[PDB]
């Protein structure tokens, strides 16, 4: 130990890597906010961030988060309209500063930090467009590769985030043979433009999803995931059972009852079946439930999810969009104003399925 270097990557793999990790929460809706139309970019390039109502984010944001034992902090990042033109794509450089001072409120903090490239106009999933696409892929993972070099084994890159055929019926059921080449071809590219930058990059753990980042067997059967690199990790999300956490229209429900608990079961099956059973680790990227003003039922599902991936080894990363009111998505759970759980039977819940003592710190008061 004595005489090592305080920059040092730890060479380690990501399945034991991944034995670090608790339990995770997504900044959503902040640095992936993309208003490119509304705002003006090139008179701000850092206004996006607080442009779907998010506060700007504050390093106690993630204190507070830690208090909780959340230690894995996805900071999903829309790169569009804040980089140039070819052949260079540059990125703004006080766009990218940001990113990286955002970085740094988990990162400084021993946490683990996920950054990726979120709602991209440029990296959908058909042929057409795809040359174009792997350009500016290696263009935009190289500056960031360079920006973060230096950074331990703490800050992985998820190289895209749910890549699929934008507005075409197999957008959601989990694409076809277009779909699933292109988001192959695209990872390969992400994979190599990381391993091959300075610095602790070879060394850097990297996620990559496939086709939509989707739960589904179709995604799942045409994934190419790399041999013989010990640092990948394959990027899902499922907010299942969608119904309960995520459906607004005739199929929603407000209570996690027997066949949602089936519905849940029957994808765990099939991350354990593509992924934990082949040795591949996984880690889900997103999920959550939104509120119905039905916090007992969202207790019992959230804990009994956690239960069934932590029972696997796979760590699952909420997401919290900061909204708390209206008919949409209300997958708010910290109050980044007030610095407040405002669900404290939910993170209960996760710290209890995850095994750890059950310890919620700074509860809003009710």
């Amino acid at each position: 130990h004595h005489v090592d270097d305080d920059d040092k990557i730890r060479d380690i793999s990501s399945k034991e890597l991944i034995k670090e990790m608790n339990f995770g929460w997504n900044l959503g809706n902040t640095m992936d906010a993309q208003c490119i139309e509304y705002l003006n970019y090139e008179k701000d390039q850092t206004a996006s961030e607080t442009c779907w109502g998010n506060p700007k984010t504050t390093e106690d944001m993630f204190k507070v988060l830690i208090d909780n034992q959340f230690n894995v902090f996805r900071i999903p990042t829309t790169w569009s309209g804040h980089f140039g033109e070819a052949p260079d794509y540059k990125i703004d450089e006080k766009w990218l500063k940001r990113v990286h001072e955002v970085v740094d409120y988990p990162y400084k903090n021993g946490a683990f930090v996920i950054l990726n490239l979120h709602h991209e106009t440029w990296n959908h999933a058909f042929s057409e467009t795809l040359d174009t696409a792997k350009e500016i892929l290696e263009k935009i993972w190289s500056q960031i590769a360079e920006e973060f070099k230096d950074y331990d084994e703490h800050l992985i890159f998820e190289g895209l985030n749910e890549p699929r055929k934008n507005d075409t019926p197999v957008e959601w059921t989990g694409g076809d043979q277009e779909g699933w080449d292109a988001v192959n071809a695209m990872n390969a590219v992400f994979l190599k433009t990381v391993r091959s930058a300075g610095g602790n990059n070879p060394k850097r753990h990297l996620m990559i999803p496939p086709y939509a980042a989707a739960c589904n067997e179709n995604s799942f059967n045409n994934f190419i995931f790399p041999e013989d690199d010990d640092k990948v990790i394959a990027s899902v999300h499922a907010y299942a059972p969608y119904n309960f956490a995520l459906n607004n229209g005739e199929g929603a429900v407000d209570k996690f009852d027997a066949a949602g608990k089936r519905d849940l079961e029957w994808n765990i099956n099939l991350m354990k079946k593509r992924f934990v059973d082949q040795g591949i680790p996984m880690i889900l990227g997103e999920y959550g439930a939104m509120n119905r003003d039905n916090e007992e039922d969202r207790a019992t599902w959230a804990e009994f999810y956690m239960e069934k991936v932590t029972a696997m080894g796979v760590p699952q990363i909420w997401w919290d969009n900061g909204v708390f009111e209206g008919t949409g998505e209300r997958f708010g759970l910290l109050d980044r104003k007030n610095l407040k759980i405002v669900y404290p039977t939910i993170v209960a819940a996760l710290q209890k399925g995850r095994g750890l003592e059950v310890n919620v710190v700074h509860a809003i008061e009710k």
